[PDB]
């Protein structure tokens, strides 16, 4: 049955040693659930204009090349950053309805049904996991335990990916002390070196040492970017 | 069979109209898991320094005084906003060492073995579920189902919850123009008000214009709070 499933998949993704066969065990699963196509898709949070963006799958080159060269990622709704109900959703027109030219475009290469469901970490990281096939349209009994299978393959590919310290999941690098840490949250929360002085017991020059020392570690201009950076990363 | 039972408790819970009812088959529920308590925790990002948290649960009275009496709620790790390597630990001394007085408190009061599963919503907001019991400690043969269906009781209470708008998991509405975002985002990649003019070709008066709108909807003194506030709501 279902554990069943679960168990042996989990035991052969322990086995791996290589990221390459993560994705193939994956082909394999999205076969095994009636798809033909899958893709992955890792969205860092940051730069909030230009946000690190990996993708993974088996989708036909062509198609590849075409959404590349149209630019569709940056109006594809399956993966935005956003609240979707049961981080899950099945392909539809009134999914697409903002971005008709990709929707039209991709039932022409044969991309007519499918779905994709998404996690997040808390870390800002965000996946995407993306089934698709041309011909049968996704049936109203199958609807939920695909959602579940297709949650427990983004979090097991997720974990594994991670374990292998995969390139596309290693979040911006950035270690910050206690102090600093709380004098961010402070900043964040709208209050200035003086305040926040005051509520530490401390010099509103040493506060600004440490602002200082905070912007160097994000490269950033200014505070507001080292804290909405913060934020976004999930440091603070 | 566990896609019955899964199906029997969805069928359940979207029968559920009324909030107590929900917390009711989770209570029943966890009985079934082998456990005597839970508790569910609702945390919103903001504000970073006290963040707006919810708690429910059957925890002892007794334990649920204390607990609030010596402020644990700040220092508890299975409650902090971080990356856990499944979204679930399973309690244990080694998870508590920079919490000694909370164990040790918690093991006097019969809440000795016991386990959280986490799941972030993508606007911010993150969900705990423990559950707890006394007497046998969790063995290795049930650890892996546990997980799976404390992250099915998670998702399906959030998703109830949000259906019946319950006013936890409710935030703040924050309504941003399409044009007020694009401004914030600049503010928050680090961009100063004369250079976000020249991307969007308007004047540095009207920048400066949103941004004050923008800050009046958040409530904030400054931008570095309405950008970071935006980051940590999913908003920019
Ligand atoms: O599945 C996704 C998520 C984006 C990732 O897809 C891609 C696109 C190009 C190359 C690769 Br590899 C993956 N989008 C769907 C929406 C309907 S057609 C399509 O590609
Ligand atoms: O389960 C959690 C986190 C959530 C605590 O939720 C609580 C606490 C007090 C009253 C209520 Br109602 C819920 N903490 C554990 C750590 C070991 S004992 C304990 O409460």
């Amino acid at each position: 049955g279902f554990l069943d499933w679960w168990e042996d998949l989990r035991s052969e993704m322990q086995s791996i040693t290589d990221s390459q066969e993560v994705f193939a065990v994956l082909e394999k699963e999205v076969r095994r659930l009636g798809f033909d196509y899958y893709a992955y898709c890792v969205r860092h949070p940051i730069p909030f204009t230009r946000p690190r963006i990996f993708m993974f799958g088996n989708y036909p080159p062509a198609w590849q090349e075409h959404y590349q060269a149209q630019n569709y990622f940056a109006i594809d709704p399956t993966i935005r950053h956003c609240l979707r109900s049961g981080n899950h959703i099945v392909w539809s027109d009134d999914l697409f309805a903002d971005a008709q030219e990709l929707w039209d475009d991709a039932r022409d290469y044969g991309l007519r049904h499918g779905a994709t469901h998404s996690c997040m970490a808390p870390n800002g990281v965000m996946g995407f996991l993306s089934v698709a096939r041309s011909s049968p349209a996704i049936s109203p009994h199958e609807r939920e335990e695909l959602r579940l299978r297709m949650r427990c393959l983004i979090e097991l590919l997720h974990q594994t990916l991670t374990e292998l310290n995969h390139p596309s999941l290693q979040p911006q690098p950035i270690c910050l002390s206690k102090r600093e840490r709380e004098i961010l949250r402070w900043t964040a929360d709208g209050k200035t070196s003086a305040e926040i002085a005051k509520i530490l017991g401390i010099s509103e020059s040493t506060v600004n040492f440490h602002l200082k020392n905070i912007q160097k570690k994000f490269n950033a201009p200014n505070k507001t970017q080292a804290a909405a950076y913060a934020a976004a990363l999930g440091l603070i």
